[PDB]
């Protein structure tokens, strides 16, 4: 059983400005009538492979199945006319990774942790709806003008970076991915929890690149030898301990998203926890 997605009448949508472009089409900021709200509008290039068309509409189908504060809201689709569009709420501050790198140092630790609680709540909902994201990273999170972070990208065709089965005919990066997903292709909500740990580190570093200039095989060897990302400056000790739990080599030892939300709620309501920093050993 699945939800239909609203079909939006074309006279109801006006594209205003391009905000991005990819191997499929573009994303615009626009306006939608209801009495007139800003939206984001993703088009499919007239000149698409049918594979792209099925992937394009399939992405709208997946998005329409979700209804949660921390998951990008789908307003509807224009599927019967050209150009074909997917229409969502407009997130004023855009992608989280680029946003933090433009806004370095400007937020309180309590604000950063509230951002991470939002993401974790969105991921708990996805996981309990039996949806494995496989591609959780700050680049796939969007931020609105209330600082609310929403999980946003649900594109269908994804391949692991450096997958040996790949040939010359989007890529999921190794250094966001759990070991069991790399070593034997086991993607689950528990490998999403690993990636969430990496997202935690990205947020607490204002968008630093995980493992810096280490190569993919240097990262994998470091991880397998038991090394992990270091504590970001000003990161509360309890937050670093939480990322380290997400990075347990054994799946079973990682927290569930339900545990993460609860832990983050505890700290937010007792916010002097967020000034106790990590010590040495
Ligand atoms: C997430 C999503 C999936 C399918 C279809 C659609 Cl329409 C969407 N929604 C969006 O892409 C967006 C919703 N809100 C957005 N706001 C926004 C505003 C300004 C900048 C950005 C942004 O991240 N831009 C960078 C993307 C890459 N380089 C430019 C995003 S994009």
């Amino acid at each position: 059983v699945l939800k239909f997605t609203t079909e939006i009448h074309p006279s109801c949508v006006t594209r205003q400005k391009v905000i991005g472009a990819g191997e499929f089409g573009e994303v615009y900021k626009g306006m939608l009538k209801t009495k007139e709200v800003p939206v984001a509008i993703k088009t499919l290039k007239a000149g698409y492979t049918e594979k792209q068309r099925v992937d394009f509409l399939g992405e709208a189908g997946i998005m329409g199945q979700f209804s949660h504060h921390n998951i990008i809201r789908l307003e509807g689709v224009i599927s019967k006319y050209k150009p074909m569009m997917i229409i969502t709420e407009y997130m004023e501050n855009g992608a989280l990774d680029k946003f933090l790198r433009e806004k370095d140092g400007e937020f309180s630790v309590l604000q950063l942790v509230g951002m991470l609680r939002g993401i974790a709540a969105g991921m708990k909902y996805l996981a309990n709806m039996n949806y494995v994201h496989r591609d959780l990273a700050a680049r796939n999170i969007l931020v609105n003008s209330n600082l609310v972070c929403k999980v946003s990208d649900f594109g269908l065709s994804r391949v692991l970076e450096d997958d040996p089965e790949a040939t010359y005919t989007g890529k999921i990066p190794i250094r966001w991915t759990a070991p069991e997903a790399i070593s034997y292709r086991k993607f689950t909500s528990a490998s999403d929890v690993w990636s969430f740990g990496i997202v935690m580190w990205e947020v607490m570093t204002y968008g630093e690149r995980p493992y810096w200039e280490l190569s993919n095989h240097e990262v994998m060897k470091a991880i397998n030898d038991g090394f992990r990302l270091p504590t970001p400056m000003d990161c509360p000790s309890a937050i670093y301990q939480l990322m380290m739990q997400c990075w347990q080599q054994e799946r079973a030892r990682r927290p569930k998203f339900a545990d993460i939300v609860s832990i983050l709620d505890k700290l937010i309501r007792a916010p002097d926890s967020l000034k106790t920093l990590a010590d040495f050993d």
